[PDB]
């Protein structure tokens, strides 16, 4: 059973130059610490995740952690050789899920004695990188023998490689990217663009009561079709009877067909305890990201000395498998130990979350040794 | 040059059993009619697109019309030859556009003296093509030598050969689809939500100068982006300098990277001219099309008489290629006369509408075939 922890900084400076006090995020840990605290592998989340990458925090948890099947003793993330911990992120998406503890903007500024909201400063993946450096140095760790992380994960642990390269051993990058590019950037900008439309939203100083719950349905929509592909979309609607002449929508513009009920259901039940402010705060550290935040890819990529393992998903319409190749070709010529395989399902970008065990002989040998 | 014709029914049966009075939709045509009146080659247009598919109304027009490069004398599609004519859907998205007749939510009601608004009729593929079988009809014009359109119009080209299938003795779909699968329909729905959301949408109710216009900007951020490429967008972020730690989308929250800044001005110079209820009112027609409108693909693709062609686009991720292969491998399985080329350019689903011409030769033999 695995047991949620905090991680408490007093005073924190972030990329951007701002000042952000009373850091606290949560985080939780699998195996054991060996004597000199060489076997340690960051895990670190996707977009809309948590530190819960493995294991139940009680037996009546309906599922493990996100990445159970390859986190484990003998699973190729192997417990009974690492220490395998994992932080959740600021702004952490899941704001109102118990089990997350986050700082952002619904963390309550004490001068106003109301949530932060769009008062909060912007965050980076850097700045991810450099909270959960700050707790590995709070439990006298100062190497990572890999960095492993899916998508927004993956932004992390490039960024791990790139920024403190003596600290990383091993990169493993799964559906994920170098950088943002101009792409991937205006695509995510889809993502907050519903928020900023809903009535309630408020520029951002809405109440927990009050708060922008169709925007962010919306929002979770885009995100839950661009992160799987019309191969599942079109069996969905094999199961759900959809054809196109429905009579309801047919009938009535405001009805609407099959699948969009079924997508709109799903979307509602996922955002349930998120928020939208954190949301389009993670939307910018994703646009912002560049491996080792320098002046451009290629100087990032200079700097990792880590072996490096990328796992795109050929079917991934959201970061597609380009954005893998890009990093792994530009490591490849400057003499990196670069491996890139890839995932074939049929899930595109949520194969890396959901289905991640079919390369996990991949993961298992690049962590031989 | 081009003239803007304008057609007129008093009154009109929609696909889902409503009225409409009063119908006016703009059109064109380019080259003769002949005696016999069976060269006509009907275009029909894409969702943003309009009757405009060659030419120009004034010589200082900053362009001609969309597909301008393969309708023309000696061009793909011969005006020496055809009688090319293209019709303006209802619901048009240009509602505000000058040379634009269109009739839906924009339109004043003779019964109201008001705008219908979501009061309009819910219209689909289905009523396009029987508005333009209407006209055609008064032109005294009884069969097609082809039908041909992009995207939204490979839609209606397809619908014409399954539901009037001795009408149609051609039909070339380009970037297209015979049907919104599950995945299209879920899609398109995000180009409605931004609108909706937007508080001035007011359920449908609003005025002119009241528009849902940021919601209506955040649609076209998207629409254009969807009908795009990756190498497009990162080329253009060359050109805009972009960088991934800009300082100003770095320093606040509230600012936006360079390539988010020139998306929304493309956007709502795009929508200048834009309705945001015809673009809801388009999106449900898109939603509720399958070719001949029966429950499937199949039972349209089998009254298929005419001969087809299909064009997607490699690239394409708006209107993927599979929805080419997939009307086209169907027909073939029917043993229709079916063939199957592709464009191979980098700019996506927007290959169709402003580079046909590199698969111009295929259409040209396609049409010239005696």
């Amino acid at each position: 059973m695995v047991e949620k922890r905090v991680f408490e900084m007093p005073h924190f400076t972030t990329f951007g130059g701002k000042q952000i006090k009373n850091v606290k995020v949560g985080w939780e840990a699998y195996g054991t610490l060996n004597d000199a605290k060489s076997n340690v592998i960051l895990i670190t989340h996707y977009f809309s995740g948590s530190s819960h990458a493995a294991g139940k925090y009680d037996e009546n948890d309906p599922a493990p952690g996100y990445w159970d099947s390859i986190i484990g003793p003998g699973k190729a993330i192997d417990t009974d050789r690492f220490y395998v911990i994992s932080v959740d992120t600021l702004a952490n998406l899941n704001a109102y899920d118990p089990h997350v503890i986050t700082t952002g903007p619904t963390s309550i500024n004490p001068d106003t004695g109301k949530p932060y909201g769009l008062d909060f400063p912007v965050v980076t993946i850097r700045d991810f990188v450099n909270v959960q450096k700050a707790l590995l140095e709070s439990l006298g760790i100062s190497k990572l023998y890999a960095v492993i992380g899916p998508s927004m994960g993956s932004m992390q642990a490039i960024d791990w490689a790139s920024a403190y390269p003596g600290w990383v051993e091993r990169m493993i990058s799964v559906i994920g990217a170098g950088q943002s590019d101009a792409w991937t950037t205006a695509a995510l900008e889809h993502w907050a663009t519903p928020i900023t439309l809903d009535k309630n939203w408020n520029n951002g100083a809405y109440s927990k009561e009050q708060a922008p719950l169709n925007g962010l349905a919306a929002s979770l929509m885009l995100i839950t079709q661009n992160a799987l592909t019309p191969s599942f979309f079109n069996q969905t609607g094999n199961t759900l009877g959809y054809k196109n002449v429905e009579s309801a929508p047919l009938n009535d513009i405001r009805q609407s067909h099959s699948i969009v009920n079924w997508l709109r259901e799903r979307a509602k039940t996922r955002a349930k305890s998120m928020d939208a402010n954190h949301l389009l705060y993670l939307v910018r550290a994703c646009q912002l990201f560049v491996a080792g935040h320098q002046g451009n890819l290629e100087q990032g990529l200079a700097s990792i000395k880590a072996k490096t393992l990328f796992i795109p998903a050929q079917t991934d319409l959201l970061l597609m498998p380009y954005l893998s190749q890009s990093a792994h070709q530009g490591l490849t010529s400057m003499n990196n130990d670069s491996t890139l395989v890839t995932l074939n399902g049929k899930l595109g970008h949520d194969e890396g979350v959901t289905n991640v065990s079919a390369q996990a002989q991949a993961i298992r040998q690049f962590l031989e040794n």
